């Protein structure tokens, strides 16, 4: 588990509408993770259905896609050690009802269909989702000035 | 199911220590709707009725005395599963067993000074709301972000 | 001398309630050292609102101002402290958020003068009038803060 | 003053390096302004020289361009009534020494060459800077759920 | 029991990353009383003496050199069960196992960069307090809200 | 030069009693200044009377000294460019009734006799106050990881 692991984090349209962009970004920023890509986007329905392709047969799929289209999305790539698993921990349980206070959903969300944000569930799915949402040149290369104080190793 | 209501009270120690704002913000930020609120020092008969289950406990008179020792911020919050999730936001009744990030896990130490109260069940909530609030004190309104907080109900 | 039991009437207008600013606004007054002695969430009738703004009944914005004050709940409060009337106004910021300084309530949270989130009594005498208009006397709670002697050097 | 006025706000590399992305966004989010475009970019030097074209003969021009190249930049377009003028007020004085606490520079910055952020200084400069930093399809059209609570008119 | 004391230290990474304020506020808001604090760069022998129980395990020389790499904010906090609740506030020793809401759950990632230290037992706290502070550096005072934090001493 | 300027900041007993230690430190931390010395201390009356020697003939002197004895004090030395003057601006006006919201006294204080904090009013007075409150070995020399992002030059 190296310090250059990457995950895809998105602020869903409800998170944008409810003014949660700053506080969500600060949650990852304060943790020590590094933002290498970010853009506000309103992606087409095809991209969103590809993003959720493994859920294309679940009954909430059509409503989830329609809701993911209903507003802007803040799409992000965060880099850091174990950023995929720890990122999921920071977001909280997929259903906010099972989320703990102190996580994103435990502080801000209630309904699973309005759970404010998305986080890649695996290293492999993160690479696929990063490629789906970003062009390679949208990922910025830089090194944080506090790298050696966040990490004891590479 | 999103119109479930619960009774939340800031106890006198929470008022004395300046926790009214932070506690309200916990429920506001989560997405619940405030439908009734008032700062009160209720009569002792109301407090004894509120804690009627514990009237024979050894700490009952001391609990009633402390609940009379300062103002109380009484609130009704509305939202899906607000009773159970409201209890989770407050944290364990004994702060020593509470997790940081909850109200008691951030601000409280002693179980007799746990700064807040929350109804433990939908049925108990309906009693406590009727005990603490007149019907005309519950305000009916629709949040501008209701459809962004809830997908249904 | 201006004593520590001066009182003012602070109200969170319907837009402040709708945008989730109840907690933040109360914290500004809590953190400053002022004491909350009365508070209730209320939906007052139009007559009460027109009385509250009686001195502006001839202003061109009065009709929409009253209607907007009826469009949602109001969090009505009485705060107690030394110079709480004037200092309360400073905390709220300029009536028009365009001319308010960041760090005040309006300088942090509002834009339009018709959506300036909050209200505060502009004088001691008008504070006493507004407190009686909005609250019954037995809704004002008498209590003493545990940190009174650390907020105040004198009565 | 119409509510659809736009301004360009940028978080300079020192603001990104010092973990101020979340706090700065929240300042504009909490005030009621609308984010219509955002991206983390490492722009080419020609774009930076054009952005600061008025200062191309100043003695600190080359040092300014070099520091603007030293890290990622969070570029944003915010929309709201008088967002250009009020945005400069939210940022505080260009020299943080003359800035008041409660503004961004009054809370986070000290040196004028490290003042963490940029804001358009006029309506027409905003249009020029928006066109320079953003493709027109990067501005997202949407309506805030609390628009009628922030604004009394159009 | 409300006079229990623990040793809390902000490690050089916490100082370097500008976390002194937030960490103090975490203990301050819980209701604990700060009775001693100083910014200090202790000698290597004191650091080796502090982690002497882990002297022959790995990561030892690296831990000492890192604890020497910057200033340390040493603190003594006082309150009921402050040793155990203090550790709960810090979060799990390895930040990857900590929960959001704790100090490490909000701010840290690597166990070798876990921002803070807290005594793990009442007896180890007394030793660390004696190791890090002279007796006259512990200040005696009573919080104005002591009776609103505690129901009993 | 001037980036190593130092001032004396103290959190008075009322600031300690009201649980404001964390917030006050965060104001200076966030601004970019470097904490080089700090201790919780209960100084004797002679040190307090020497600190306020230039006020021994003001009528509020005796009450000021006895109140400065009534609880612990958090004494600090902060380092940064113009930290003396900018420190005063961060604290706010001496009388909190004249302080602007967003400063420390504008956010937390009311009475001038309970104005929470103290800051050196001049470079020359800071040096005398620093030597009065701290031994030279209590000042810790270190280099902030983000020094080059806070300052453009020494
Ligand atoms: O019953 C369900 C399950 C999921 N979702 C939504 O579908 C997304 C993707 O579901 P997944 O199982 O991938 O959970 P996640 O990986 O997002 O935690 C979730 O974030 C929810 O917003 C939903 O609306 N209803
Ligand atoms: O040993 C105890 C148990 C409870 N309480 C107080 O009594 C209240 C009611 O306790 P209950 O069992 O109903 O738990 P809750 O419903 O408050 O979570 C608690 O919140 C405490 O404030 C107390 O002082 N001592
Ligand atoms: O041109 C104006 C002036 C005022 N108002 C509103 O009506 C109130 C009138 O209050 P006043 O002019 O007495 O100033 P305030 O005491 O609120 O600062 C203001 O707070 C605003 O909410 C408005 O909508 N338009
Ligand atoms: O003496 C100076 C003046 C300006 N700048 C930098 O150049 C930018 C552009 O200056 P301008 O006059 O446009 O002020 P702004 O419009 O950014 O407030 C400033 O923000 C600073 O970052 C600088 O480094 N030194
Ligand atoms: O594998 C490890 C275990 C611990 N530590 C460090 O050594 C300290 C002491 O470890 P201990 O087992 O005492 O845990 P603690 O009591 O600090 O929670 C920890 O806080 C870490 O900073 C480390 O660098 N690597
Ligand atoms: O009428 C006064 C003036 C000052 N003070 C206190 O004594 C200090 C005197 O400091 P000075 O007048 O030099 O101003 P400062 O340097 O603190 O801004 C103030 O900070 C207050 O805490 C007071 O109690 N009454
Ligand atoms: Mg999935
Ligand atoms: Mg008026």
């Amino acid at each position: 588990s190296m310090s250059n692991e990457q995950t895809f984090i998105a602020i869903k349209p409800d998170g944008v509408q409810r003014g949660l962009i700053g506080p969500i970004i600060s949650r990852f920023e304060n943790r020590g993770f590094k933002l290498v890509a970010m853009k506000l986007v309103s992606p087409p329905q095809s991209q969103l259905e590809q993003h959720y392709a493994d859920l294309s047969d679940k009954p909430f799929f059509k409503g989830l896609v329609s809701y993911m289209l209903s507003g802007p999305i803040c799409a992000m790539v965060w880099e850091g050690r174990d950023v995929v698993k720890t990122g999921r921990t920071i977001l909280g349980a997929t259903n906010p009802l099972a989320s703990a206070p102190g996580t994103i959903r435990g502080d801000f969300a209630i309904d699973v269909g309005r759970n404010v944000c998305h986080g890649s569930d695996s290293v492999e799915n993160a690479k696929k989702e990063i490629a789906l949402w970003f062009k390679p040149e949208e990922l910025i290369s830089w090194k944080s000035a506090t790298f050696d104080w966040v990490y004891e190793k590479a």
